[PDB]
Parts: C-alpha cells; sequence; structure tokens
C-alpha cells in the first residue's frame, strides 16, 4: 500500500479507488 504521486495515473472508478496524496483522482492524481 502507498498513495498514488500527484499527476501520475490512479484508476476510475472513483469514489473510493487508490488513494492519491493529493487526494484527488479523477484517471490521473490531482489536486481539487
Amino acid at each position: 500500500d502507498d498513495c498514488i504521486k500527484p499527476y501520475g495515473f490512479c484508476s476510475l472508478p472513483i469514489l473510493k479507488n487508490g488513494l492519491c496524496c493529493s487526494g484527488a483522482c479523477v484517471g490521473v492524481c490531482a489536486d481539487l
């Protein structure tokens, strides 16, 4: 387990998904 990197790829569907360190995931990790 780890976090996913900001502006690295996570996955979808995003409700719960692999968690980005900057929080937001929408295919790519971002911030919102």
